[PDB]
C-alpha cells in the first residue's frame, strides 16, 4: 500500500513497537517508512544501530538517498549516517531526558514519523534495573503529539534476555506490530477494528 | 453486561487481582471501573503507573477528565495525574502500613473502589524477601470494608521474575480476574458458582 | 459427606500433606476439618497464614466463630486468631523441637486434629540447607499417636521454588492429597483402596 | 513373586539402583527385601533415612519387628534403628571408606543383603565436585562378592539437583530397578533381555 | 545441484551466516568454496579452526592441497595451515581491526572470497557484553565490496551459550544458510524469491 | 560381525565418539573391541573409569583377562588394570600433548585401536574454559594415522553439563556412534553409505 495509507493506522502521539527477528529482514519495512515520506522523519539511532541498516540496504542495491537525508539524533556509537542533529550519551543504558528535550527543541516541522532503532542493544547489556528504567524512557514519551514513533526491536534478543522485560515494553505501548513471514500482524492497536489483522503494505 | 452488574460480583472488603498482559490494553478495563463507579475512586499509583494508563487512554482518544478527578496516593514516581492526597517512598521494595493509613484517614465517604496500579513493578524490582513483604502488604488489607480494591498486575511480569509469589498473591485475595483477547475470566471467586466463567462487561 | 467419615481415610499419627494452589481457596477444606469437629483441633499457625485463611472465610460470610475457638501454637508472626496456647520464634526458618514439645504438654484428651498452615512460606525463604531442615522438621513428627497433622502446602511456592524438597516432602508423609477443581485427590495413601481416587466431602 | 524369586534377579558381587519417587511408597520393597531374607541384613543408614522407613511402615500398620533386628551403620543422624554396630561422620559429603571396611571387618557372616538408603540427601547437600566423589564410593563397591546392594534413591531429588550426577550412577551400578505405579520396571540388569520388562514382587 | 551457479545467489559485498551442528561435515561446504572459486581464498582462521576441518578432511581422503595454498589470516591459534598472510593476536575475546585493516592491505586481487572460521569460539568464551563486540566485529564489515564473507557458525554452540547473541547476528548479516540432512536452507536472501528455498550444491 | 569388519567401517586417523547412557551397558561394546581384535589394543584410562568398565563385565561373567593383558595409558586415577606404559598428569582438568608423545614413542606396533575411557568426567569436572580445553586435546589428534580412537562418553553427562560442549565434540571428530537398545546408530560418518545407518555388530 501507499506510504501514507500506513501512517493512518496510527494516530500522532502513538509509541509503535515494531517486533522483528533476525531473518525479517527489518531494514524493508524502515527504507518503505522512510522513503518518500510526507512527514519529517527524525530517526533515534541507538549504538550504531542505524549504519547497520543502512549499510545492509545499501548491499541490497536499494537507493539510500533518502536514509542519508533524514535528521537523525546519536545515542551513543560512532559511524554517523543521516543529518546528525545531536549525539546523547549513554550513562546506565539510559538517555538525559534534559539533553534529549533540548536537541528537540530546534525542531519545528511538527508532526514527524520517528523511528527508533537499537533499542534491544540496551536491554541486552543492561541488569532488570537499568532495564526498567530503558521502558520508563519509552513510556515517559508515550503521547506527545509532536510525532508518531516507531521501536524497531529485535523480538528474539530482549525476550530471551529477559522476557519480564518485553512484557513491560509491550504495556507501555499503543500499538504493536510484528514482522512475520507471511506480512505484519497488529498485535495490539488503539482501533479495534484491526486487531489481530494482517497487512502487507510492503507489496 | 451492566456496570452495576459487573460491580455486584465482588463484595465490600475483597480484594482483587486483575491479572493482564502487554496485549490487553488493560487500561480500557480501569476506564471502564472509574467512569461506571458510583462510588468515589481511589487510585494507589505505584511508580507512575497510573500516568502511564492515563496517557494511553488519552492518547486513544477517551475523555480522560473521570481520570483526573479520581483521589489518588502515589508510592514513588514523578508524574501526577488526579488528585495527589498522598505520597509514599518506596523503601526496600515495600511500604509503610503507619504512613499509609496515616494518609487515607482523610477519606471519609465510604466505601470506595480502590484500583492498585503497578504491584508487579514493585515486585520485578525485589528479592524473594522483598516480594514476600509485598505480598503480605496485600493480604494485610483483604478484607477491610471501607473498599473493594482491584489490583492491577501484568501477570508475565510476576510470573516470569518469581512464579512462587505469583501463586502467593493468587492465594491471598479472595477473587482473580484474569483478561483475554474472548473476555474476562473469573479465575476465583467467593460465589463458587461463577468460577471459569467468561464476562464481557466492556463490549 | 460429614467430616468425621472424612478423618476415616486416615490412621492416627499420619502425616498428610494437603497440596493446593491460590485459585484453589484452601480454607474452604480448612473450615470443613474445623466446623463442628468431634476431636480437639489445634492449629500451627506459621507466619500468620491462620489469620489469612480467616480473613478470606469471615469476607465471605462464613460463620468464623469456630475458627476463632479452636488452639492455637503460633510460629512467628504477630496475628492472633483463636486461643493461642504457644508462641515460638523462628530461627533458620524452623522451631526449636525442644520448644514445641514443652508447649505441647499442656495438652490432653489425644487424638487431636492438627491442622499446619504456612509450611511453604518457610520454605521460600530460607537456604537450600534451612528447606531440608524443615522437611527433617516435618519427618521427626511422622507417626506420633497423639494426632494427626493436616500440612496445608501452596503446591507451586514449594516446587517453583525447589522441586527436589516437594519430593522430599512427599516422601516424609503416610498420606497426600491434592484440591483440584473436580475434588480431592488422594496421591498416596496408607489404604490402597483409595489410592489413586477422588473425593468430594465438601458436597 | 517370593522372596527367593525377587532376589535371583541379582547376583553376588552387584549394585541395583533402586529408583522411587515420593508417592511410591519405597518403603514397602524395603520390607519385602528385609522380610523376605535368607542372608543376613546389613543397612547402612545415611541422614535417618531407615529410621523415616521404619516410621511409615509401622503407622501403616507392618510388624516392624524384623526391621528393628537387622544390624546397621549410621552415617550422620540421630535416630536409631535396628543394631546399630557402627556410627560414621559425613565430612563433605562423602564417606571415609577405609573407616566404613574397619565396622564392617566385625561381620562374620557373608553374604548379606546391603539396603543403602538416603544416597539422594547426600547429593542434594554437595556440589558437583562433591557429588562426584559419592559416585566414587558407590563404583568402589561394585563386584564385591560380600553383599549385594540395595540402593534406594529418591531419583527426583537426584534430576533436579544434579541430572549429571543420576546419569554417572545408573552408569556405574550393574542393575537398576525403578518403581512406578504399574509395578517395578528392570531398566538395566546383567541378565540380557529381561531389560525393560515389569514385575510385580508385592502382589 | 551447481559450481558457479552457487556464487551467484549473493552479491559482492555480503556477509553470509553458514549455520551448521556437529553433524553437519560442514567441513564439505567449506572444501567445495575453497575448490571452486576462481576469485582468490582468503581464510580468516581463528583459533585453530581451519586445522579441524583441514584435517577432518584429510582423514575423509580428500586432496587438500587446495586448502594449503588459500592465503590466510590466524587470530589467535599455533596451527598453521595454508599461507599465512597475518597473524592477530585475541584480546577480550576479539581482534584489533586497525592492524586486521593493515594486514588486508597487501591485498590486490578482489573481490575475494572470505571465509571465517571458528567465530562460534569467541563467543562461547565470552560474556554478553564481549559478544556484543564480536557481532560488532561482524557488523562492521557488512558490505566491503572487497570479498563475500561466509562465516561458519556451529549453531548450537551460540545458541545454547547465548540466544540473544545467535538472533543478534542474524540480524546483522545479509544472507543466511543452514546445513542440513535434506540440504542447505537459505533462511535469510537479499532475493527474496530464494527465501526458504532447499539447495544441494554438493550434489 | 566380528570385529575385524566393525573395525573396517573406520580408517587410521579417524577419532570415533561413541555415546552411551547409564542404561547402555556400554562395557559390553568395550569388551567386543578388545576380545575381538587382530590389531594391538591401547586404552587411555582417564580417571580410573577402565576399572568401572572391567569390574562391571567382571560380575557380569565376562572372561576379563583380555582386559588385564592390553596396553593402558593412565590419566590419572588409583586403579591399575592392565599392563599400564604410562601415567599422565591431569592438571586444569587436561592433559598435555608433549608428554602424550613421550609415552606412546615406546609403541612399535602401528595402527592400534585406541579406547579412550572417561572423557565425561575431565568435562563434569571442569568449567567451559576447561571444557574447551579437553575439546582441543580431542582435536589435536583427529588424524594420526597411528591409531584409530574410540571415545567412549557418556552423553547426558556432557549434554546436561554443557550442551556447547557436546556440540563441539561432535564437530572435530571424524565419526559418532550412538548405542540404543535397538543397536548402534552411526549419526556421523566419512562414509557417506554408512551414515544414518544402525548396525548391531554383538549379534554372533
Ligand atoms: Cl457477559
Ligand atoms: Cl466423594
Ligand atoms: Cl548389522
Amino acid at each position: 500500500m501507499n506510504s501514507e495509507k500506513f501512517f493512518k493506522l496510527f494516530r500522532v502521539g502513538e509509541t509503535v513497537l515494531v517486533e522483528y527477528s533476525g531473518t525479517s529482514r527489518a531494514e524493508l519495512l524502515l527504507y518503505y517508512i522512510v522513503n518518500n515520506s510526507k512527514l519529517p522523519i527524525v530517526v533515534d539511532d541507538i549504538l550504531d544501530t542505524y549504519y547497520e541498516f543502512y549499510t545492509r540496504l545499501k548491499v541490497a542495491g536499494f537507493d539510500v538517498a533518502p536514509l542519508e537525508n533524514v535528521q537523525v539524533i546519536k545515542m551513543g556509537g560512532t559511524k554517523d549516517i543521516g543529518r546528525v542533529i545531536g549525539r546523547l550519551n549513554i550513562s546506565k543504558y539510559v538517555i538525559s531526558e534534559q539533553e534529549y528535550m533540548e536537541i528537540v527543541s530546534q525542531l519545528k516541522d511538527y508532526p514527524v514519523i520517528n523511528p527508533v532503532l537499537g533499542l534491544h542493544k540496551l536491554i541486552l547489556l543492561g541488569n532488570t534495573f537499568e532495564n526498567i528504567n530503558v521502558v520508563k524512557m519509552v513510556s515517559n514519551y508515550v503521547g506527545r503529539e509532536e510525532r508518531i514513533a516507531f521501536y524497531f526491536v529485535n523480538r528474539n534478543v530482549i525476550e530471551k534476555h529477559s522476557s519480564p522485560i518485553l512484557d513491560l515494553l509491550e504495556e507501555v505501548v499503543t500499538s504493536i506490530l510484528e514482522i512475520t513471514d507471511s506480512g505484519i500482524i497488529i498485535k495490539k492497536s488503539i482501533k479495534d477494528e484491526i486487531a489481530g489483522k494482517i497487512v502487507s503494505p510492503l507489496l
